[PDB]
DNA sequence: AGTGTGAG
DNA sequence: ATCTCACACT
């Protein structure tokens, strides 16, 4: 069934208010209560990173000042964030990250896509739970938060499951259409064994490829799952946005949208290969192509130990680093947090980084770094890293008085990779 | 490849 | 993110 990219069942699974979820598990009085969690700013109580459904309805975004947050809802209720060596510390939140993935790895291997979202191939589960049930069908009980999107044409949740159900094919255990139902079941087991075991609740995106996955998760949020299948692709794409699709946010969304003078993913349906071929090249011509009719093949990549482990820090504006020794201050800071991480990786992993990267951008450029240079990393010190990597950016100081930094940076960034 | 692009 | 990480690209 690859010829319609039916050929797989994924899921992307996604946390509701991640940080907020983690902190009401610590503070019980702040659950089922407006709250948020901000990161201290010494203006206006620290701006808000993570905010609660149940603050959301009076109108509270991210991005905003507490007070102002305040005004619009006065009960809301605070966490703040710890703040260290100018960043947030997140290890509380990657602690529950691992927890939550060693419980979806129990159903079917996963891929770790962010702090709070990971892809999941559920084929070999939907096979084998195939055969376990043959000729009964499946009943509304097992599906009690999926959505079936496109239908029908809490209440409508129920209806539209319910002529969901009716039609799917029975003994044809190939069937597009059962896979992805059966994959909907067990990401409702999922869901269910990691709130029994952890108290989180989220939202999941049932399809045939991570692109489906991840606009199907989306749709119906929070504490609800939904299952888009490739008939319900047309009518999703009608009014779905490009920059939307996941890999066309960027640059090369736009320039479709530019290019072409078109809005939705659907319109895409009407060019032919070779004409998207002529405009954006074979791969991405082809690529759009499919795309545009629900078809996409990235695998899912199973564990994998990350490549690189690394941080760093922006200095805008007026607080751009101008004098040498705020250069070598923050280099330290940075080496610092790394040697932690680094620690922890190696404790955990058994693996040695050997390689440091040293990256930087100077005050002025458009470009995101203005340059990057690499040195041996042989030892987890924070202190002899931190003078590694001011040799290699010592000589972009254009300044003959030892006074100062010339030009000032506005950004310091440190990176471990070349794991072995 | 080191840079630029993009997901989260 | 008003950061962490991956990887495509002659
Ligand atoms: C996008 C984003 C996330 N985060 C953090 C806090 C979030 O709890 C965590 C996950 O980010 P998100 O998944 O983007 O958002 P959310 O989990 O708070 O809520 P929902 O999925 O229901 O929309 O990462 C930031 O601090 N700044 C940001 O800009
Ligand atoms: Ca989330
Ligand atoms: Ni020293």
């Amino acid at each position: 069934h690859m010829a319609t990219g039916q050929d797989r069942v994924v899921a992307l699974v996604d946390m509701d208010c991640f940080f907020v979820q983690v902190e009401q598990r610590q503070n019980p009085h702040l659950r089922n209560k407006p709250c948020a969690v901000v990161q201290y700013k010494s203006w206006k109580g620290g701006g808000i990173i993570a905010v609660s459904y149940e603050a959301r309805a009076f109108g509270v975004t991210r991005s905003m000042w507490a007070d102002d947050a305040k005004k619009l809802c006065p009960d809301l209720l605070l966490a703040q964030v710890r703040e260290s060596r100018g960043k947030a510390n997140l290890t509380k939140y990657r602690e529950a990250s691992v927890e939550v993935m060693e419980i979806m790895s129990r159903f079917a291997v996963i891929e770790r896509a962010s702090i709070d979202e990971a892809y999941v191939d559920l084929t070999s589960a939907v096979q084998e739970r195939l055969q376990k049930l043959q000729g009964q069908p499946i009943s509304a009980d097992l599906l009690p938060s999926t959505y079936i999107e496109g239908l029908p044409q809490e209440g409508m949740r129920k209806q539209g499951l319910f002529q969901w159900l009716d039609s799917l094919q029975i003994d044809n255990l190939t069937s597009p259409d059962l896979q992805l139902t059966v994959g909907a079941v067990i990401v409702e087991e999922m869901r269910a064994a990691i709130e029994r075991e952890t108290g989180f609740q989220c939202s999941a995106g049932i399809s045939h490829n991570k692109v489906l996955a991840k606009l199907a998760c989306g749709l119906n949020k929070p504490n609800r799952q939904t299952l888009v299948s490739h008939g319900s692709v047309p009518q999703l794409f009608s009014q779905m946005p490009i920059r939307k699709i996941r890999s066309l946010g960027g640059k090369l969304g736009a320039s479709v949208i530019e290019i072409l003078g078109i809005e939705y993913m659907g319109e895409l349906t009407q060019f032919t290969e070779s004409q998207l071929q002529s405009h954006f090249g074979e791969k991405n011509g082809s690529w759009l192509y499919a795309m545009c009719r629900g078809i996409e093949h990235d695998p899912v990549k199973p564990r994998q130990l990350p490549k690189t482990i690394g941080c760093s820090k922006n200095f805008p504006g007026k607080t751009a680093l101008a004098t040498r020794e705020q250069v070598q201050w923050w280099l330290l800071q940075l080496a610092q947090e790394l040697e932690e991480r680094l620690t922890k990786d190696r404790n955990d992993n058994d693996r040695v980084a050997t390689q440091l990267v040293v990256s930087i951008r100077v005050q002025g450029d458009k470009r995101l770094s203005s340059l990057r240079r690499c040195c041996a990393l042989t030892r987890y010190d924070a202190h002899k890293m931190s003078h590694d990597a001011f040799t290699v950016i010592k000589n972009c100081n254009t300044s003959g008085i030892q006074t100062e930094w010339s030009p000032p940076l506005t950004m310091l960034f440190l990176c471990a990779t070349k794991f072995s």
